[PDB]
């Protein structure tokens, strides 16, 4: 497992953005072109180029070579490289990607004024009440702490928001109370949170507990490199 990060200490220059657009598919350039805000385009663009750069290098291929596809619920993958699993998350000045030989999920969030939504429908009565329990100055960070962890799980599973697969078992406790057991004990996942910037919350969800101690930082200059 390896985690790479790109911190946009400065936006991409006119030329840098044109150079990177050159590595992606026509469909991706259109999607990038369509964003109202250039910083959303820059995040999607860099996330795409980071994956191309990391995986192509792993298989001595050219970034341009990679061909992406989308699984059933939209999770990206590279069909011709089945064991090169990855996941991207980007928020604010951060674009981060996790790579593993098994399904992986990652999430980074710029911390900002919370909104009851997601917090009401995406947070349990439990997570929600816990949150409102935090003091006002700790609510924003706590919200994103829980959310980054929760979304890393959902992004790792890939199956969207509705565990349909035979991924759960009904367990009965005292007086017949049910507890749903998930994930299946034989399909465990683990989460590790990383402190990369105080204005952000980040979490990785992997199929094994072997998380790298550090994230490898990549610059625009390293991503633009040819490296045959
Ligand atoms: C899970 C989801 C809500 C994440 O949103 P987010 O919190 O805004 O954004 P993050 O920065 O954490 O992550 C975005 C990336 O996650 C990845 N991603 C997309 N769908 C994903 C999914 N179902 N599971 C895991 N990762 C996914 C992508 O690489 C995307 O990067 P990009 O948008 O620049 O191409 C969203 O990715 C999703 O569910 N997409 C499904 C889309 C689909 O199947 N069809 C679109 C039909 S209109
Ligand atoms: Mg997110």
């Amino acid at each position: 497992m390896k985690i790479y990060g790109i911190y946009m200490d400065r936006p991409l220059s006119q030329e840098e953005n044109e150079r990177f657009m050159t590595f992606i598919s026509p469909e991706k350039r259109e999607k990038c072109r369509r964003f109202y805000h250039k910083e959303d385009a820059h995040r999607t663009l860099l996330g795409d180029v980071l994956v191309r750069s990391v995986i192509s290098r792993q298989y001595q291929l050219d970034k341009s070579d990679i061909r992406f596809s989308t699984q059933e619920y939209g999770k990206p993958c590279i069909p011709d490289l089945p064991d090169a699993h990855f996941n991207i998350s980007h928020s604010g000045r951060w674009v981060i990607g996790a790579f593993d030989s098994q399904p992986i999920g990652i999430d980074i969030e710029k911390t900002k004024p919370i909104s009851l939504e997601i917090a009401k429908r995406f947070f349990s009565k439990t997570e929600y009440s816990d949150l409102l329990a935090k003091d006002k100055d700790e609510q924003t960070d706590y919200f994103y702490h829980l959310w980054s962890m929760k979304e890393s799980f959902i992004k790792q599973e890939g199956k969207g928001l509705s565990l349909p697969l035979d991924s759960f078992s009904v367990r009965l406790h005292q007086d017949g109370q049910v507890s749903i057991e998930l994930p299946d004990s034989h399909s465990p996942c683990y989460i590790k949170t990383y402190e990369v910037d105080p204005g952000y919350k980040m979490a990785v969800c992997a199929a094994h507990p072997d998380f790298p101690e550090d994230i490898t930082m990549v610059s625009y200059e390293e991503l633009l490199r040819a490296a045959a």
